[PDB]
């Protein structure tokens, strides 16, 4: 037993277990390494910053264990094995290793030597996980569930979990990461005995059409056509180019497991897809062609039967589908918390103790970075489209909602400004962008930012590509295959690799003197999975991304956009003194410390999607980045909905005006996708019910900002989150647990979006312990029970909690437009609350050095009292003496949820204390 001041290292006395250390990285982070050689010597870590924290413990020596005490966790190593377990400061037990749960492989790749590393936990049935990253399945709960974390388009890793059970996990490995079953994804045939639809053993039965028109027959023992490597066995006479016309395969038989139990599957699919068992529809999809992703089901399944199967795939000219399977693992490991990664030097993960998941997700925060804050215009409006083809349609569209007096801050500029042969330049094609400093001044000189797109990827003809080239900073591969993308004839092209410092100072230099220097506001950082050629299979992905300034893409698969999008933040920081935005389609632990915010890429107009990004922005949040979006309405289309078929626009406009009431109600508030145009009057005319109510939603939204603002400086200041899983505030109500179409927005709302075409309510559980509060109406519902919520097509359901203070302001067109404007404080009563209002400038640094003020709020339900306390803080630009109106709303009122409501009483306010009476 070897002692050192953060900590002790134990080398087990059972033979081939892990030496095992620990440190102490503060009273409540616990960082646990294990390696069989006993160095643990590691690449060193991307995701981790500095933490001073309180590193003092005691160390005791049991029979056949040592402890490790601090006044917040007592750890526990044995001297046998080396499994940790941890308990509280009262020592009840949180959190266990299995004893033997360690695994390390070897994994020969790239010239290097790595472990394939394992660690099993023990888990309880009651046990909830949330977070590792943003994911598309719909799982509000992570427990019992298989997540491979790797970086795609719709699907983001950020290896931090959350637990039910009070504490959090931090995972310290950059390659591709499981939880849950190891092993990850089979095929078909592998733990399945195969039937096709004459009864023959083998294979099922693939039917291939042209446009309705059978093409062939054949037996098929699996069902692959994932990725492009795969398509060369798809049949030549089968494949039709033709411009509008689609294909067919159906796939026919019956399967049979060979172990009873839970059996996992994953339709991945794009275009039309849908599967059948036993007759019971249980996939039914669509997705664009070139982004297909998993759908996954789950069966209960013995040997000895078997069950129908049938896929029926619609689609054209490249898709991909495949049917995939994960039979039971053992049950000796089937309950466990188990993490894997493909590629590392050792075991390594910090154990973060939580009172409260505020509290965990504070430790991912130390650990990994604060999150920077951003600029307070960030948090209005963000109008988008794929794409605007010249200035004078990104001008055109701020101008109409300047015309129409509707909300609007930042206006975004999509890919292909560019002469079309030369992507990485940052040039402007003169037809369409004649005057590109002319264009951000005229959207400047209407009040609002403008962000403009920005890749990792370069045509070798450029200049910038040279650059990158010869300093060895360019992936070679892409280009010595000559793959050619979609633009036009296709070009060769390949992506920069951003891991070394001077990689990023040639890559920000180059944006600087191309577009910096003209006034841009933010950078949408798209594509750092990176996507360096849509749907490759993973070993071609790796190889076209290999090697880095650092090692392999193996070791290093899912970190691109850390170092990636560091750089611009810090040239961007380095230019001049204003709060740097950037947009990152993909981000990962530690990203928030370099002012990044994240979407959840091209995902679909459907329904289903729609419902799966509420979990997914909630699991985000847990994770630890707290700015977070996605495209309203949906990245990509059916043809019905771009070919503008007005059979289907009642659904195309009824499916906008949901997603936009959704989107109102999330951190970072954005409309964008393709054909057809986004904007609110290009959604539906006004006089529909439609524009009415995206115009009230946008509207109230700025409305809403003081409150907002509020809580995106406590996402620096107090490490905290804007989405709030119902459970962060109810920790003690299981039904919360699993719901996945509900969510708070910061601690006072409770939101529930409409996702069904035609519904004009839904059911929304309220949870048990606060009464709550109806916005629209006022009317009061005690907690702990469902009701049937009344959502016209206007109006989203969305309940308050009792207790609640919310700062509001007018409605402005655009942040700050009415200069010293009124404060409404806005308080619903039927408990005690209280809200600690946060204010800045908004526009740079000077909150790091303390330019900020905070109001305290304080609400006495027995009193009727609503406290303002004394200010604290100062800031350029600060108002000293100021307008307060105060509003009650305890029940039934006629102007509730309106724009400007009545107020029922005003004070000045000028920083010493002051007490408003409802009476
Ligand atoms: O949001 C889109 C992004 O995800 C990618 O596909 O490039 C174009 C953008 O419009
Ligand atoms: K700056």
């Amino acid at each position: 037993v070897r002692k050192a001041a953060d900590g002790v290292t134990v080398v087990p006395s059972a033979k081939g277990a892990a030496p095992v250390r620990l440190q102490v990285v503060d009273a409540g982070i616990i960082r646990v390494s294990a390696d069989p050689d006993g160095d643990f010597a590691r690449s060193p870590s991307l995701m981790r910053v500095p933490v001073q924290g309180d590193t003092a413990f005691q160390v005791a020596e049991q029979g056949d264990s040592v402890q490790l005490k601090t006044g917040k966790v007592t750890a526990s190593i044995s001297t046998v094995d080396g499994h940790v377990s941890f308990a509280d400061a009262n020592g009840k037990p949180v959190l266990s290793e299995v004893a033997g749960g360690r695994s390390f492989a070897p994994l020969n790749v790239e010239g290097k030597q790595y472990l394939s590393v394992r660690q099993r936990f023990q888990s309880p049935d009651d046990e909830a996980l949330y977070g590792f990253g943003q994911h598309q399945q719909g799982w509000m709960n992570q427990k019992g569930r298989n997540v491979e974390l790797q970086q795609n388009n719709i699907d983001m890793a950020v290896p931090y979990l959350v637990s039910s059970r009070n504490y959090g996990l931090l995972w310290d490995n950059n390659s591709i990461t499981r939880l849950g079953d190891p092993r990850g994804l089979q095929p078909l045939p592998k733990t399945l005995t195969l039937y096709d639809a004459k009864g023959k053993a083998g294979a099922l039965t693939a039917r291939y059409a042209i446009n309705g028109k059978h093409i062939l027959e054949r037996r098929e023992s699996e069902v692959n056509y994932q990725y492009l490597s795969d398509l060369t066995k798809y049949p030549k006479k089968a494949i039709t180019k033709d411009k509008n016309s689609r294909m067919q395969v159906t796939w026919e038989g019956e399967i049979e497991v060979l172990t009873g139990g839970e059996h996992t599957f994953s339709l991945y699919s794009s275009e039309y897809a849908k599967l059948y068992v036993d007759g019971k529809l249980v996939v039914d999809r669509w997705r664009q062609n070139w982004n297909p992703w998993n759908h996954e089901f789950k069966l209960d399944l013995e040997p000895g039967q078997r069950h129908t199967v049938k896929v029926e795939w619609d689609l054209i000219d490249p898709s991909y589908i495949a049917l995939l399977h994960r039979d039971p693992l053992p049950a000796a490991e089937a309950k466990d918390l188990s993490l894997w990664s493909e590629a590392g030097q050792m075991i390594d993960y910090y154990f973060v103790s939580a009172d409260s998941y505020d509290q965990a997700v504070a430790g991912y925060r130390a650990l990994t970075g604060k999150s920077t804050m951003l600029p307070k215009w960030a948090y209005g409006f963000w109008q988008s489209r794929e794409r605007y083809k010249s200035q004078d349609e990104l001008v055109g569209a701020v101008a109409e909602y300047r015309k129409r007096k509707l909300s609007l801050d930042n206006i975004v500029l999509d890919w292909s400004y560019w002469p079309e042969n030369a992507w990485g330049s940052h040039d402007f094609d003169p037809q369409h962008f004649p005057d590109p400093d002319g264009m951000v001044k005229a959207v400047h000189d209407m009040h609002a930012q403008i962000m403009i797109s920005i890749w990792p990827k370069f045509y070798p003809t450029t200049a910038n590509y040279k650059e990158l080239d010869a300093a060895g900073f360019m992936f070679k591969r892409n280009v010595e295959v000559g793959e050619l993308d979609w633009i036009g004839k296709g070009y060769k092209n390949s992506f920069y690799d951003p891991y070394s410092e001077k990689a990023q100072a040639i890559y920000w230099r180059q944006i600087n003197e191309k577009l910096n220097s003209k006034g841009f506001d933010a950078w949408w950082m798209d594509a750092d999975e990176p996507d360096v050629h849509s749907n490759l299979d993973i070993a071609e992905r790796k190889a076209r991304t290999t090697p880095n300034a650092l090692g392999s893409s193996t070791e290093y698969f899912n970190s691109y956009p850390l170092p990636h999008t560091h750089g611009v933040y810090v040239g961007d920081r380095a230019a001049d003194d204003k709060r740097v935005f950037i947009l990152s389609r993909k981000g990962y632990a530690g990203t928030q410390r370099n002012a990044v915010a994240v979407w959840s890429g091209d995902i679909v107009s459907r329904w289903d999607d729609m419902r799966d990004q509420i979990s997914g922005g909630v699991n985000m949040a847990l994770s630890g980045l707290p700015n977070w979006t996605f495209d309203i309405g949906g990245f990509a289309v059916e043809k019905r909905y771009e070919d503008q078929d007005p059979a289907h626009l009642p659904e195309w406009r009824e499916l906008n005006t949901r997603w936009f009431q959704f989107g109102a109600f999330v951190p970072i508030f954005r409309s964008h996708g393709q054909f057809p145009y986004r904007e609110i009057w290009n959604i539906a005319p006004e006089g529909t019910p439609f524009y009415e109510s995206m115009a009230y939603y946008n509207r109230l939204r700025s409305a809403l900002l003081p409150y907002i603002y509020s809580l995106a400086g406590d996402t620096y200041q107090r490490d905290g989150v804007i989405m709030r899983g119902m459970m962060m505030d109810f920790p003690n109500d299981p039904k919360v647990r699993d719901i996945n179409d509900q969510y708070l927005f910061g601690p006072a709302f409770l939101v529930a979006p409409v996702t069904r075409f035609g519904a004009t309510s839904r059911q929304v559980y309220l949870p048990a312990g606060s009464s709550w509060l109806e916005f629209a109406t006022g009317k009061r519902y005690e907690g702990g029970q469902s009701i049937e919520a009344a959502a016209p097509i206007e109006r989203m359901p969305l309940f308050v909690r009792a207790g609640s203070i919310v700062p509001t302001g007018p409605v402005q067109e655009y942040v700050d437009q009415v200069a010293d404007a009124p404060l409404t404080v806005v308080v619903y009563t039927g408990a005690d609350g209280q809200f600690s209002l946060y204010e800045d400038d908004g526009k740079g640094y000077g909150y790091e050095k303390g330019e900020f003020s905070r109001i305290p709020l304080v609400w006495n339900q027995a009193k009727g009292e609503l406290s303002i306390g004394k200010r604290e803080g100062s800031w350029t630009g600060m108002q000293a003496k100021r307008t307060i109106n105060v509003r009650f709303v305890d029940g039934p009122r006629d102007d509730a949820g309106a724009l400007a409501p009545k107020t029922d009483a005003s004070i000045q306010y000028d920083g010493k204390p002051v007490s408003v009476l409802q009476r």
